[PDB]
Formats: C-alpha cells, structure tokens, sequence
C-alpha cells in the first residue's frame, strides 16, 4: 500500500536530487534505461523491474536518500533513522550502492561551480574526446568519463591528477577511498 | 474573477518575495513541488489547484502578505487593514503558515549579505556536504538543514548554535518556540 | 438532407472529441461497437441504428456538443442557442448523458498531461492488474476501471484517494456529484 | 510540374509558419481536417481539393505568404511584389482571408511567449471551461475561445477585456476591425 | 556573398548593443519573433523574411548600424563611408528608422545607470501596473510603456513629465521631436 | 501623485543622513531590506510596502526627516512647519520612532569624528575581538552592540559605564532615559 | 543464448550514439533501412541480414563502438580493450567503414551546441535547399546534403567555406585528409 | 596535456590583466566573442578556437605574457627569456600582436585614474556619442572609438590632442607610432 | 567542528592583516586566485580547500600570525606561547613560508607611509612598466615587480640599491639573506 506514499516521496525530489539519484542507480540501472526517467517514480518503476524498490522491499530507497543525503525523506516517509543505513554499512554486502559511486558523488558535492568550469576545460585539455558545455553535470560528466574508460576504480589516478588542479579537499576524498581496497 | 485582481497583485510582488513565498508555501507545497515555479502567477495556479488560494478564499493569501511584510498589497487589493493579522492569531488552527515557518522566515529577516557569508563559514562545520552559493537564499539553506534533519520544529533551537555567533538578536525570534504551547 | 451535411460538420471535430463522445457514449454504444468507429460519421452510423442520433431527433447529439464544449457547432450547424442546455434540468432524465459520465469527462478536462502521467503511476501504485501505457487517455483508463469494476457512484471515494495525490479541484469536481445522492 | 515544383516551398517555410497558415487556412479548411498536414504539401493538397490553391491560381498562397510576412517567398519564387497584395483592399471580397484572421493572428505575433503564460491565468480568469497547456499557441487558445462561442467576428472585442491587462496596443489593432463594419 | 559577412558583421557586433538593435527593429519584427534572437545573424534572417536586408539591398542594416554608432562595420563590411548614412536625410520616407526611435535610443544613451534607477522609481509612480528588476533597461521600459499605451509617438511628450525631474539634457533630446512640425 | 515630488529629497539629503535614517527605521525596514538601499528612493520603495509612507499619511517621514533636521525642507514639498511634530507628544504611542533610537541619535550627534577614536579604545575593552573599521559610527556600533544583544530599550543605560568617561553632556543625553517611566 | 546479452548493448548506448552509429553504418545501411532502427538491437538485425554482423562475427560491431568513443561496452560486452581495434585498424582494407565518415563523426564532437547553431545560420545562406530547425544534427545536416549528392569524399573539404568562420581546429581536420591522397 | 599547465599559468592571471588580453586580442577575437569570459583558460579555449594558442605553437601568449608584463609566467611556467620575445624585432611579421594594439595598451599604463577623470571630462568635450560610464576601461573606451571610426592608424591625432590636454609624456607613447610612416 | 574556533580571528584581524596574509600566502595561493577573498574567512576556506590549512595542522596558522606581528593572538586563538615559533624555526622544514616573503613583510613594515612616495620616485627612475597609484602597498608593489622579474630570491640585492637611498636600515635585514643559502 505504502507505493501511494512513494509518490509522496518523489514530490519533494529536486530535480538536482533526481539526477544525483540517475548516477547512483548507474551500478543496477543501464546507462540508457535510465535515460527516460523524469522523476522519483519513473526511478522506482525501473527499481520495480529490478526488483530493486518494491512495497515489500524499500530498503535500496533507503539507503538512497541516505545516499544522497535526503534523511528528511528516510524519517519523515520511510519512518527511520540514518543509523539503519549505518548498520547496513557495517558489513560488507549490505551496502547495494557501490563505494566507488558514493565517492565521486561526494566529490560532486565537494565541487563548486566555478571549479566545474575548471573541470569542464581541463577535462578537454585531458581529452578532446568529451564534448563538454555548462549543462554538463560533474556526474553526467562522470559517465561520459566512463565511456572513455577513464574513470574507474583503476583508474583513481586520472581523478587525482585532476584534483592536482582542483583543489586537496577532493585528493582526501580519494584517499579516504583506500580503505575499500 | 478574482485571479483578474491576482494578476496585478503579481506584477507586484518581487521575486524576492516570491522566493520567500516559496519557504513559506512548505508547510502546503511539497518541498521541491515548488522549484519550478518563475512568477505569481504559477504560484497561484498550484494554490487553486490545491484550494489554498480560492476566489471566495483569499485568507491564505492575506496571510502570506502579512509573512512577507506587503501591506501595499493588503489593502490595495485583497481591502483589508493590517490588524487583521492578530485577529487571525487570536487562537490556534486560525493561522494557516505554522509559526514554525514564521520564525525561520524572520530569523532570516533580520540577517544580512555579509552575515550570509559568515553564516557559510560557520555552515562548513555543521556540514561540509553543503555546496552552497554566496547568493544563497538563508530560506534555502534551512531547506538544506531539513534535508540532514538538522532544523525542524523540536530542532529549531539548532540555530542558535551558529545564529549567535553572527547576530544575537535572532534568538529573540527563537526564543518564540514557546508560542508552539 | 442535414444527415448527410453531417459528413462536412464531423470533420470540424477533434480526435480527442471523437474519444471523449465515445467515453459519452458509454451509456448508449457498446464497447465492441465503439472501438470500430473511426471518426465522426462513424459514431453518427451507430448512433443513427441506435435512433440516438437522426436528422429528425439530433438532441443526442446537440446535449453532446454542449457536453464537449463544441458550441460552436451546436449553434452554427445545429441552429440552437447554448442558452438552450439548461433544458437539461427541467426535470430529471431529461439529459441524454449521465451526470456520473459529466463529471468523470470534466475530471479529464481538468487533468493535465503531466497530472496524467501521474495517475498513470498512482493507479500502478494502486494495482499491478491494470497495465498501462502513455497513450492512455484519463477517459480510457476509466474504461479500463470500468471494465475491472472499480468504477462506478460506489467507487467515487477511490477516485478521491488518487485526487489527494494530484489536488484539491479534482475533488472538488467529484463532490459535486454529491448532490445527487 | 511546376506545382509539384513547389512542394519545395515547404522546405523554406517553418513549422510555426505551417501552423500559422493553418489557422488563416480555417475559413476554408475544417478546424480539425487541418490537422494531418505535416508540410506545406499536405497543405497544399487541401487547398487543391477546396480549390484555393491551383497550378493556374496562386493568389490564394501570395496572400498568405503576405499576411505572415514571409515576403522573401512571396517574392522569390512566387515573383510578385508585396504591394500588389494591398489590393485586396480595392474592393469587397477581394481579400480570401478575413481581416479577422489577421487581425487575431498580428495579436498573436505581438503577445510575447511569456505573455502567453500570462494569458493562461487570465484564461482561466475567464472561464474553467478552457483547458490550458503549455504549447498552446494563442490563436490555439483563440480557436478554443471560438469552441465555447466567446470569440468571433462580432466577439473578437471580447479579448480586449483581457487583452487591456497584457498589451494595450492589442486593443487598437482590435478596434481597427471595426472599420469592416 | 555578403551574407557570408553578415555572420562576419554578427560576431564583431557587440551582444550588448544587440538588445538596442531588437529596440530598433521594433516596428519590423514583432516581440515574439525578437525574443527567441540570440545573435544579429538570427535577426539578419527575421529581415530576409521581411526583405528588409538582403545581399541586393544592405540599406537597412546601413541605418541600423549607423543608429548603434558601428560606423566601423559600415566599412569593413558594406564598404562605404560613414556619410553614406545621412543620405536617409535627403527626402521623407528615405529612413526607415523612425526618428521616433532614434530618439528613444538617444536618451537611454544619454540616461545614466543610476539616473535609470531613479526613472524606475518615478515609472513606479508614473505606471500603475509597473513591475521593476535589475535587468530592467530604459528601452525595455519604453517597450513597456507602449504596451500601457502611454509612450507613443504622439505621447513622447509624458517623457517630459519625469525627464523634467531628472537631467535637462534629456529634456532638450525629447524637442527634437519638433522635426514633425 | 505627489509621491513622485518627494523624490527631490534625494539631491539634498546627504549619505550619512540616509545612514541616519536607515538606523531610525531599523523598527521598521528589516536588515535584508534595508540593507541594498542606496538612496531614498530604495527607502521609499521599502516604506511604501510597509504602507508606511503614502499620500495619505506622510508623517512617518516627516518625524524621520524631524531626526535629521532635513524636515526644513518640509516646507518646499508639503508648506508646513516642523514643528508640528510636537504633535506627536500629545499622547503615547504617537511617535513612531521610539525614544531608544532617538536617544542613540542624539549620542551620535554629541559625540566628535574624533573622539569616535576613544569609543573604538573602549570598544576594544569591552570585545578585543570586535572589527573596528573606520566606517562604524555609533550608530553601526550601536547596531553591532545590537548584534551582542548588550544594548537594547531596556540595556540602554549600561552606555553611561563609558559615556560618563567622555563627557557628561552625554550622560545628559542618556538622562533621558525619564522618558520610560 | 549469449546474444542476450549482446541485445542489451542498446540499453547502454545513447540516442546520440545510436544517431552517429546510423550516420557510420551509411556505408552499408541504407537511410531507407536506417530509419524503422529505434535501437541497437534493430541495427543488428539488419546487419544480421546479410551477415554484415552476426553474433560469430562482431569485428564490425568492435569497430564501431570503438569508433563513437564507448569502450566501456568493448569491456562490459564484446569483453576487450581498444587496443584490439587500434592495432586492426592500423593498415588500410582493416576499417569496415569509410575514414570520411569517422573523420565527419569527430567533426560533430568537436563542434559545440553553440557553434552548430551558427554553423546552421552558414548552411542556410551557403545552401538556400536546406531545410533547418532545432532537431537537426551536424551529421543529419551531411546526409540532407547526400540526398542530392551534393556533398561527399569528392568535395570533403567544402565545409572549410562554413569552418573557416567558426573554428580553425575543424578546418585542421579538414587539414587532416592526408591519409586519403 | 601541456594546456594543464596553461591554466595553472592562468590561475595567476588577474581579472584586469585578462581585459587587457582581450583589448591585445582584438586582431583576433570577434568583438562578442570575449564577452562570456571570466578567466585565463576560458580566453585560451577561444584562442584554440583560433588557434593562436596552441600546444603545438605556444608564442602567441609568450608573446602576450611580454607585452602585458607577466614575465613571472613567461620565463617561470613557459620557461622563455623576454629576450626571446624581443628577438621578434629581426625581421617584420615576428609579432602576433599589432604594436598599434600595444601602445594603446601603453597608454592605459601610462594614464592614471585620476587622469581618467579628466579624460573622461575631455571626452565629453570631444563628444556625447560616447556612453559614459564610471566602469569605463580606457581600454573599453578605445573600443567605443573604434566603433565610432574615431580611433585608428589615421586618427591618432585625435588621441594626441587629448594627450596634450592632459599630460604631456602620454605624447611620447602615441607619437611612437610613426616609426611606421 | 575545530573551524568553529576560527571564526572569531577573522573578526579581530584588520583589512590589512588580511592583505599582509594574501602576500605571505604567495607561496601557495596564485598571484590572483585570493583577490575575491574579503575577509579571513574566506582565506581559511580557501587555505581549507587546498589543504594548507586543517582542522588537525593549524600550524600554518599559527606561522601566518607570527609572520604578521599577530603573537599575542596565538595564545587567545591556538592556546600556545609565541616561544614555540622559535622552536619551529630551529630547524628546516618546519616553516611553511618563505623566509623570502617574511623579509619583504618586514620590510612593508620599516617603511612609512610617506617614505613610499619618494619610493614611488626611485620605481619611475627603474622602470615604467610598473604603473603606480596611491592605493598600492608596498607589498602590491613588490608583488608588480615580481611580475616584471625585477624582484625575486636572486633580485633581492638590487632592489636594496635604491631602498638604502631611503633607509638604510633596511639593508640590516636585507644582506641576512644569504644566510639561508
């Protein structure tokens, strides 16, 4: 029944949210798949085919307001508190949002707008390959790096290398991601 | 009908305004519902559509200019003295923005473009996540605070934490709790 | 003689109109007879076998002009005032088309394409049964509720619930069907 | 040959000019046979069949191309100058076109699409029984207008009740129409 | 090939000066079809339709480029001496820029930015349905004032009214007018 | 009308004596509105959607320009003297400016440009950390004080702790404080 | 079987990709056979026809995701690394495909959104045939031009009469036709 | 991957030296085109555009790192003697950037603030066509001359007999140019 | 959470301890990446953001306010005595600034306000390329003649040839240079 206040959900979804919500789902939802998704619920219904977010299993949902941040949204709809989440990083397997996408999501977080800029060029001056304009979201960014298999887990490097024109705060982020290895 | 008066209250109405309408049309419109919304008029349609703004209703209204300081608009259009504001406060349930949102709003109210900055290098403790732009509307970050369930009704004295140290006299509005009993 | 003017009137008539008198011709034409008809002349033939709709008793039609907002043509063709309508409520049964049918296709004018999407996913959030489509109109979904037996004067309240889900005016238009219990 | 030759006219001319010159076609074409046209040759073949358009008789498209102002067609290929096309107002039915057509479509071509969005509150303002949209056109709306009766030759001073509120210019360009009287 | 250099003119056209341009071709190219320009080439093909400017006749944009004072592009690129833009001066109706408008955009080049200022505080006074902003220009605010149908070229004169209370200078431009005696 | 003929103040009225009024109607104009005024005019724009300032009533502004001694004017705009301001000591709650702020002026009046210098050196021992820029007055110092909440309509009298050590004509001023009982 | 998964390729690959895929496969899939393709899987039923591509011959396929830059499928699907294609590709006779279409291709990355809409601006006045709007693609632009064979290998270097007034970096593709002579 | 280092070179650049690189670029970069740039980088993706900048061909902004006097960046990061860059005086052509464009450039080093103040004046004096502004660069300035054909290899007389009306050393820099006669 | 102890620095320092800061921090922030910063603040975020600054390492800090005469400030903010900047400096590697730029500062420091006319003088007699105004520092002035490469580690002898010629005395801090190398 509870599918009526998943729609309850997804109205207080920024549009920005649902993008952030696009590249997280990247690791269960194909790169195309997704691309139709207008909102929460179109999200949910690919989840639905997944069986990823169901009524009998919200759990993924959860750990993705968690993911981005929305914890407004796990208390106030979902009835629960972030430390669930936390409990479901205490072991290895519970977690069904990779490490990897919630780094450089946090680096997109970390990344203000005129750094953007910064990335947009400096991507360009990386390769000629991406084509890049000011719509180009970080994460929309990202995945366009992954086409090129520049981005990637073995590729940590590359991401580094950038930041070296960036700023640290995002080479700590990199670093904080030793502990997955 | 009465949207032909509507109109020319909206050509009046700031987009300042409208922004600060826009956090006080939360505790109605879903928490990003809202986002699309570029002038009164939009604004307006969404409160017919969810009957808060009636053309035999226009309480609603009154009181949004009443929150946003409009007494220009109070009498000129909807032919009503200032007064009527305590009347509407004489009990509770009369009110339809809860004080809550009335608080947050005049928290805002007495701060400054400078005190915002200073707000944000005070905000990079409470939570470094938050990307934030120097033209950041204080309504819009108390949405943000929301989103880490950092301020709410019971969480408002949450503020004062950070609010002090910029402008002591905010916690006169704070202090306001005490009218939620 | 005007029977066959009709061939040159119908073709000032929508697709969109031609689905909505199909919707309006629930109480008359069967389901099977519905689906072969293709354009105006087509209902008027099933109409005209039925004697709804004859040269020398076009009331059906006239009452249906009026009920898709066509005046246009009730009074440049069909040379009747729209003033005329209000016969409808002299006394009771003389209108052709069922109130309870008025007030689900005034729902359908209210709705919007993005509000339909909507009830695209609240009625999927409500059953699997139904599988929808995005070329389901609001009035087609009807039938399909019809056809499931969860449409009907005792099934206004379901209505409701997705109403809440989408707005106040929508329950609005379903309240005043009330009045004729 | 040379018709068929000009089945490339098409390719110069817009979809907003195609759409333009459905609504100047409607004193011909029925409201909605109009609506399979996708280019100019499907129009064209509309106009062959209402005979306003013929292989020895291209008067009625060198009006046309004149009242939407592409006078490098009218031009070009139609070799004729745009003065020549005054001479519709020599004389009484001379023009194919009602100068009601024009006058609403000047109307159109002046309302900004903001203004638009503007019109649509206004449009409510004046009836629920107009269903909006975002891609409506204004001489959409004003066909619609005509739908419900509220628009017309004798009515096209309607629009200046809501047009004072949007352009007051717009109410000189209607007040001109009055010299047909 | 000079519409080749028409793109050329284009790009060593100023975007700031552009929105002037829009200004002057006021009486040409309505607001509609003004708003969707981005560049003077795209306004370039807007002329084309009218026939205003083509390769076999530049004279238009001669006077355009004269009224923005690019007597710099007239050389470059049509190739001819400054001069050669007063020979609109040699008998009535050779302009096709009306003084009116070449007045107007004198004062918004006369008008200081804090001067503006303080016309939108008098037009505030001055126009009951005013509505103000921080990309609010003099010739936008003309733009306006014709759709309230109180500048004109026989109002010109209500400039006078708050010219009067600001800069003599301005006044003394608005005289100028007496060239219509 | 006559609003428009206010507007003439602005040529006289000296910057610091905005700064004056600006702390005067600091009970009135909030901080983020008061703050991007940088004339009277954005001060009018403020008082006029209060509705504090209008034809109909323009003594707020008439006790404001009282404060500052630029009332002398008031005889060039509304042919009175300023002397009827003693109209507002007939009965309380006449003023509109409290006695506090009045108080506060009146120091700020009293004290020497230079020996400003003296109350920074007591600034420093009362908030070694506070930022002594050359540009606060007392008035801004009593805003910051206002900031630390240590200064206030009942902590008014905690001045003379320093007054009494600059000058007890200023202890005179604070004497004043009769005026509460 | 296996071809199950490489059905699912489509669900990664993008309308754009799928676009410049078609745009590529002109050397073997005709516009008239391109057209019914909405997705990958299409694409490769029709070059499983005539066994162009087939499931025990994927060096094509190898190709042409290489070819659009998406070697996270060379990876995730045909389970390789670019290297492959770069050494097969070294020698000519290895390529399935027309260097002058890949070299067209790489034109459409390196030219901006906001270069393509004044490249547009060039077509029109270079080709008065063209038939321009927002929904063309640089390389849609190519294939218009093919439909009249007015554009090909023979004359690859006409685009420098649109380059050279946009950017010099195409003009060095163009300079990058050695290996055709 | 050279350019990485051009933006780190840029990153010292300061926003007046960046708007006298765009004044130096005006024998390149189309009047508009710098419009929308804010940083060193974003000017050197124009400069790919022309490709006066290039990995392949970095002498174009040694030689502006000269002329501007940013030696710290040419011989730091570009590790390049001015020497280097006065070579080019061997033989004519060596220079990308006009000496014309240079000794303008001189002047604005030349001539104070205070300078400006009385230029400004002067330039009123010369004329009112200019759009006086407080925000005026001399640089900017030269500009609007060009525009207005009052500034160029034939017109230094006009700059020369502003010089002398201020002050008489500017004289030695656009005297300069005649070892061009 | 240790940043919240930092916020109260930014307050006491002055505007021009921040613009001595800006000059020590040379060595890490660009030449113009810190020149939006106007307050301490937004150095910290900026010293945060690369890392030169931490939560667990303030000992840059701590450097910064010994390097600026700020000592007695390390024991209200860091809680440490001044002597431990003596321990840091007993051996390399500990201090983060360059003993390069901490002379300059002191520098700045030994010479008055009126001494930097006649400097003003002798850098006219060195060159003209160092524009020169009333509203530089010293410390601007010496960053100007990095830019020029007359200023740096191995130009710091001649520069002293002409400040001797002002005050001697600074040639006592000057020729201990050599003993860092």
């Amino acid at each position: 029944d509870f599918s009526r206040n998943l729609y309850d959900i997804g109205e207080q979804l920024d549009s920005e949210d649902l993008a952030s919500l696009k590249f997280l789902s990247l690791d269960y939802i194909p790169q195309r798949k997704q691309e139709p998704i207008k909102d929460a619920l179109m999200l949910f219904q690919r989840l639905q085919e997944k069986r990823m977010l169901e009524e009998s299993n919200l759990s993924f949902l959860k750990e993705l307001l968690f993911r981005i941040n929305r914890l407004d949204l796990l208390i106030t709809y979902l009835n629960t508190r972030k430390e669930e989440m936390e409990r479901e990083l205490q072991t290895p397997g519970r977690a069904q949002i990779s490490a990897y996408r919630v780094m450089l999501y946090q680096i997109s977080e970390e990344v203000s707008r005129s750094e953007l800029r910064s990335f947009k060029f400096l991507l360009q001056e990386e390769i000629s390959k991406c084509k890049l304009d000011d719509d180009m979201n970080l994460l929309d960014i990202f995945i366009e790096m992954e086409k090129r298999v520049i981005l990637g887990e073995g590729k940590l490097d590359i991401l580094k290398r950038v930041c070296a024109q960036i700023n640290k705060s995002l080479l700590k982020i990199i670093n904080d991601y030793e502990e997955f290895s």
